[PDB]
């Protein structure tokens, strides 16, 4: 029993960290057999920042300019291209430790592990959920840019995620591995803010069904709602409407616990109109939605 | 910017996870050189499990009683003792994965990475602070015995914690790497109870700071107390009295936000007798106390 949030070992991805540098700029890069992809405004200068022509700013570049580090080895550029908003800088030796992986782009409510990385180093893992508003609440300083952010299944690496910058409101953005930013965010530094958000109803209803499963019963009550009645209250509190896609989803977790969705509904409904009254919920005195209910099933088997 | 809960990268631990196999009993192990260290309770039966002889047990096993396994590798057992609550099995191979680590027992309040595993499996990762009651709040279902808990330093990964056993409260506990529990508690299936808690006052400095280094001040105050007024504070509501030693850890945090100690526990304080009257700190509403203020710098650096 117990439930944290939790991260994907990270070994995999680990073995892959490198770090790029062009000029005086310096950032991670995510070596996959012969090929390092890491974010393209590692070719910008400071003043290009606010509005850069990579295809210009490419244009000039050669292999040369190029510093790829995998750990002490200084890695050879032999060829460089541009994807989107990725870099692809082709090495000569392909990365041993390059595990079974894909690149897949994710929809908001979905969650995945952060290697954060410095100078082609990890320095940590955690966990995020990608936003309504295409935003991740990510632990993101400077240098952090190329860290990537993934799914482990089987033995498959899944990346979908890698970082290139900081919104005014401490938000994160960044794009797919194959460089296409999640949301309208574009890589230079001018002035975007992340649109309003909006809570993912799918992922509380998961968390609530963790709660029931390991103990917590204080918020259930005997009334069940209907979709379109608590659709109604979801839009007076800024929660996303709730889909017959994901009742079905939530499937499983409805019944491990014998409470069908629209009996949860009904629990969430009386706790949004009247709080938590100084009670808590696995630990959290606010409703909590970064666990998907795969998330969810993953981490509670019994 | 931005500040989560973060783990370190575990490459180096899921190096040497294995799957120990003894009757009918499987948990994991910990393979450093020619070494794995698992829980003694392995070689407990069913029925022992009351009150079991640990030494009459092992007396009665060989080394084919163990089945250790590396990925598929199987491993042959060509020794066995018993340290306290740990059971070492010598094996023919040494790891060859094996990190530069240290054995560590950690004081109460400190924090250390889980990586969670079954079947020699790592699973997934989380971060766990050591109670005052030398629980710690895991995630851990059967199976996940053998598991340990890790800081890396530098390169060195440091091992303070191995997975024993869950309480009736669903809190965790078990022993540092040599064998010796956290706490009054032993490994055998009998009726035992975490004693009382209490907050870990520095670790909820430390991430006030945090706040304050990430923009979060509403909670600030002109006032200052003394150390003698707020431990007064501190007992009325179950923390840790705070110590000189607490202060100056928490030094280099002051320094960097302007803020004096006993300036940041006159806003606990109020905190405390106050509430957060719907506000939130960092996206909690309750006060966090799993940060060391070695966790808060680490993150915090800008
Ligand atoms: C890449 O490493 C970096 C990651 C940012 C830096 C601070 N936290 C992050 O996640 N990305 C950028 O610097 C990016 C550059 C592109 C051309 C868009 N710009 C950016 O994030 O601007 C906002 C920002 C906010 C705070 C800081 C603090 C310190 C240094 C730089 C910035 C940049
Ligand atoms: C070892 O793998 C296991 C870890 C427990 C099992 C459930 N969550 C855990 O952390 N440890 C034990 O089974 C331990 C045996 C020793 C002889 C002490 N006993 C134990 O934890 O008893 C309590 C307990 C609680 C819940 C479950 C659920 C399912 C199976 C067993 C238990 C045991
Ligand atoms: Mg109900
Ligand atoms: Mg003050």
């Amino acid at each position: 029993s117990g439930f944290r949030k939790m991260a994907f070992p990270s070994g995999k991805v680990e073995g892959c960290m490198v770090q790029v540098t062009c000029g005086t700029t310096t950032l991670n890069g995510l070596w996959l057999d012969d090929v390092v992809y890491c974010p393209r405004h590692v070719i910008c200068t400071s003043e290009d920042m606010l509005n850069p022509n990579y295809e210009d700013l490419l244009i000039r570049k050669s292999n040369h300019n190029f510093l790829v580090q995998a750990g002490n080895v200084q890695l050879r550029v032999i060829g460089h291209s541009m994807q989107n908003c990725v870099l692809k800088l082709k090495v000569d030796t392909a990365n041993p430790k390059t595990p079974k992986y894909k690149f897949v782009r994710i929809q908001p409510g979905q969650t995945f592990s952060v290697l954060a990385c410095y100078n082609g180093s990890p320095s940590g893992v955690y966990q995020c959920a990608m936003r309504p508003n295409f935003t991740i609440k990510g632990s993101f300083l400077n240098g952090s840019c190329g860290s990537v952010g993934f799914n482990i299944d089987y033995d498959c690496v899944s990346f979908c995620y890698m970082h290139h910058m900081e919104l005014p409101t401490g938000v994160h953005a960044g794009t797919d591995l194959e460089g296409n930013f999640y949301g309208p965010f574009v890589d230079r530094q001018t002035a975007q803010a992340a649109g309003t958000d909006t809570t993912i109803t799918v992922n509380v209803l998961a968390w609530l069904y963790a709660a029931v499963i390991n103990g917590d019963r204080w918020f259930l009550n005997r009334f069940t709602t209907t979709l379109n009645d608590f659709n109604l209250v979801a839009m007076k509190y800024n929660y996303e409407p709730l889909t017959q896609d994901h009742v079905d989803i939530l499937g499983p977790l409805s019944a491990q616990t014998g409470i069908a969705v629209l009996d949860m509904c009904a629990s969430l409904k009386e706790l949004l109109q009247n709080g938590m009254n100084g009670r808590t919920i696995l630990g959290s005195a606010l409703l909590e939605d970064e666990f998907t209910p795969f998330d969810v099933v993953r981490q509670c088997s019994g």
